[PDB]
């Protein structure tokens, strides 16, 4: 720690999870509007039609960010709000919303960090195959260029896509996220076109202005096993390849992990130039971390011969996810050594617990404890030399947690969905203190 | 200095010294209401009936704290305001006041740090023997548990008692503070029941919720001598034992200092189990420091054979207290090595000088200089590895300085008692700068 | 970097460059009011009659400082506004303006840092010879004492004069700044009387109160050559002596550089006591840096045998000034070794570029880049042990850039002179981020 070093504190959200106004302001439907209408797809039949009504309440939320003292707000632009047909005319009303949001953040001293793709693909493009269609990578790059042309006079730090693991595998192989497809080959195609879209968008953004910075957000789930057999060690290697190296290796090493390619037995649809584009240099890696996975070998499992294990006697959040902050330190060290990103921003970390409103307040000590321990673990890595330049808490506010719906609350600020009232939780006051006093 | 380390800047007050409204809002009398009615007990016949009228003016005072930029407000709860009879019924109007104060601080981003006992024992309990009565330790612990039950949803860092040296020795041996008693055995009893109350309250607070942190505040007065004789060196040891080790050794070593016990020749009323309670582990030590004492041997002095000396040719405050910041560094190092508290917060440090209002302003360069030098001395200890986690300036505002009355002004903000106007002094602007720029 | 170390972030302006109200509020004319009426003296015939109208709009400018988050505001007092006759009666209306400015800054948590002389000598004193007249040093010291008597209850950190290189050589030898004289002996006389005025004023300020701190602001222009001949190396020494050592050596070494004295062939008008006064100890050096100069030997040049060279293929600002941040680091190290000031404040650093307003906003990436690189270079020196205690950006707002007029914009905030609207530039948002996150 020397004179001149900086560190950025932020909060993170995404468009479909908070905005609402799903059928207002000219917005066209996304794959999540469609998916959340399918009986059984989302807990309690929840959807994002209203969410946190942030489309109308953004000034209140920006005021809460200023009150917390964050220097940065990591948010996503809803592609179907700004280009409802996916590829074609801009929706001026949608662009004006993001102008008002950005200008309001800047007036309050907050730097907006936009993510271009946080899972809300326009249904108009899914009707053409979505991410299974190679053209979707190019449609995304054109949308990205239009956003940079409109907003990069003010916004200098961009993220292309968020968590391709979820969009590709959960959305096209396991079918538990939109668009709900269940096919390995489609998942492989989608993974390649998400990554190609990232690379094409990066190049397009840089053509707008050479001062702009660009990265990608990857979630990493470190894998362990409780067994000692050679096959259980193989299970760890397979899970790590499927979750992590499948996406990190193309970006930083210009190739897919050969052990996983071989185990799939399928071809990735790589065309000339693709791997050069996907591996284009980035200004930073956005890293998301929540938990580690415990696995064991299972010869009957598909597409790869391993299964998840629920380890006994470990601390778990309201999601059932293991709490293990030491894995965060070790992951940060591993990524820095293995992939050597120029710098790292924690674009998401946080936890969900059963919250109760008592006397108009929300006391959430389990969320405070998770936050304290994960900030400590992150700084332990920074003190070892890992170039972590900022931390963005997921999330500012409780919101639509995808297939879990509204029942799973990640906010440091509580949202009463009956009234839309925001109530800062104990974790908000803790985070506010950490921002000021570090 | 490494990534993740934090430091807390605060200001400190106490309830009887600032609140006023002594016979309003359901408050019952304290031993200081009674003591201040006795001619000769307090300079100028001053009392705390009105003080700074903070009970009515707290919003203005919170606004001044936000303007200073402090992250923390160290305050005390008036036991006789919330439980006028000492044990038994809660006074709703008093509890509501502290709720409003706490909620107002949090709205402004300020963490309230409550002290449960800052010398205003309910007169109803003094009528039953006060701290001479072992039951007072249990009455205090029950009061503490009720406060944690009411406020610990928001308040996570607690202090039990403040400066038992003053309550025990000055209040029961020298009779210069309330309740004005002058008896060595009573002072010994009171010291044990204050410390036992601390331990019982700590255990009771932790039973409310396991996330809560608890400490005690001790003032330390380092002792030196100008002489070279062996008896003058003994005088230093005795004065150090009387002022400092008598209270620190029970808390951190589970025993009273044997040399002082022997010199007193009296029994401490220790019941089996008491020392384990008194020495229960703490999250932090609150340390108060203002000055060092100079002593010499005096065979005629009681209860111990030493006397205070007024060393010649040294800088002194308006209290007549020596200014010697290097002693602060050495004290912090000594406490850290001898008692090994997990962390230390400076809960009080400051100085009093004759202030003059000129053109509606107060320029107080001697207070600025004391503050600068003592902050430098504190950071010198931190740079040697002492875990000092925060500094709270005594005081936000001029107030009732106990037996000195209002004539002695410790505020960084001046109070005109005729109008209750608050005027920030030069020291307020200096402290505001230090909070921002360190 | 250790615990307790502080760093001050500021912005800088000067009175004639921003205030306007040149013939209002009792102000008398300065030498710049006169000079800017001379055809050909100032680009576009610009003058400071209106400037940024800060005399009326200071509340808005102070609000912008608070919004940026600076802790300090470096400004100058207009001698002809407060004493229109130069020596004699105070203009109460002018003094009241500075009271309002100072009190407004303090209400916002901003420490004002006054410069007493930033080039706007009263014309009433120029009519008596200005800085050519030795009495001007004493007139300046009397003015300085009156300002300290009025304002030092609040203002503790003073600067006497700013950039005597400009007032002496550009104003009296080259005639490109007011008062427009072109005579070497007059320039020598002026340089000595400026420096004597600095010393006399320092002594007078300290007589007002011993807590007050005083420094001087010097601009340094490091010199290099592209040639290898011994005569080109001599050119570097001459340029360094003329620009830098002529003013630094009297202040820190109590003598004028003998090589330059010999080359001028003229006597400096040194009287008994002068060099002791000029070299009086200072609490800090205010350092101004913008660029390095490239020179070569030229036997025909006067007063010294060197000329400026425009080095090929280097980055340059809108002023034509080379951008070379590494020279800033090396200058700071050299000053610390050569002159050993107790501490250094960067009282000015910044850059000018042609700005364009697009959609009501100003995106100035070249100014951002200069700022980023010069802050990095400054902190590189601090990390080597140079005692740089703060940085003041020139300037908060676009203003009257002397003989260049309004066409040259140094602000991080744009001023539309038709409307007086202030528009924060991208560089303002960058500086705001750096202040918060370092």
């Amino acid at each position: 720690k020397k004179w001149g070093d900086m560190f950025t504190w932020g909060v993170s959200t995404s468009s479909y999870q908070i905005e609402g106004a799903a059928n207002q302001g000219g917005r066209g439907p996304s794959i999540w509007d469609t998916f959340s209408k399918i009986p059984g797809a989302v807990a309690n039949g929840d959807n994002g039609d209203v969410a946190c009504d942030h489309y109308h309440r953004y000034n209140e939320d920006l005021d809460l960010m200023k009150w917390l003292g964050v220097g940065a707000y990591h948010f996503s632009i809803a592609w179907p709000r700004v280009i409802p047909s996916g590829y074609g005319a801009l929706n001026k009303e949608g662009m004006d919303f993001y102008d008002r949001l950005i200008d309001g953040a800047l007036e309050r001293g907050i730097t907006p960090w936009p993510t271009l793709y946080h899972w809300d693909l326009p249904q108009s493009l899914q009707d053409k195959g979505g991410w299974n269609n190679r053209d979707c990578a190019y449609w995304f790059a054109e949308y990205s260029q239009k956003m940079a042309e409109a907003f990069s006079d003010r916004l200098k730090n961009w993220i292309t896509i968020n968590e391709p693991f979820c969009s590709a595998w959960l959305g096209h192989l396991y079918g538990v996220m939109a668009p709900g497809i269940k096919d390995l080959k489609t998942g492989i195609n989608a993974s390649h076109h998400l990554l190609l879209g990232h690379g094409l968008a990066t190049k397009a953004i840089r053509e707008v202005s050479s001062e702009l910075k660009v990265g990608i957000t990857l979630n990493f789930t470190p894998a362990i096993t409780l067994g000692e057999s050679s096959e259980d060690k193989l299970a760890v290697e397979l899970a790590d390849g499927f979750d992590n190296r499948w996406f990190g290796d193309p970006v930083f090493k210009a190739k897919y992990p050969e052990d996983i390619v071989k185990a799939f037995g399928k071809e990735v649809p790589i065309h000339p130039g693709d791997m050069e584009i996907i591996s284009t240099p980035l200004d930073y890696l956005g890293l998301n971390y929540y938990f580690r996975q415990t696995v064991e070998y299972d010869a009957t499992a598909k597409p790869l011969p391993y299964k998840q294990v629920t380890a006994p006697n470990v601390e778990r959040t309201g999601m059932g996810w293991e709490v293990h902050a030491q894995s965060f330190t070790e992951l940060l060290e591993r990524v820095s050594k293995e992939y050597k990103p120029k710098e790292i921003f924690i674009t998401e970390n946080g936890s969900a617990w059963d919250d109760e409103v008592v006397d108009g307040k929300v006391d959430d000590p389990n969320r405070v404890s998770y936050l304290e321990r994960h900030l400590d673990a992150m700084f332990a890595a920074k003190n070892k030399g890992v170039p972590i330049s900022g931390y963005f808490a997921w999330s500012l506010i409780d919101n639509f947690e995808w297939a879990y719906g509204y029942a799973k609350r990640f906010g440091i600020i509580y949202v009463d969905y009956q009234t839309q009232k925001r109530i800062p939780k104990s974790s908000a006051y803790y985070y506010q203190k950490r921002i000021k006093e570090s």
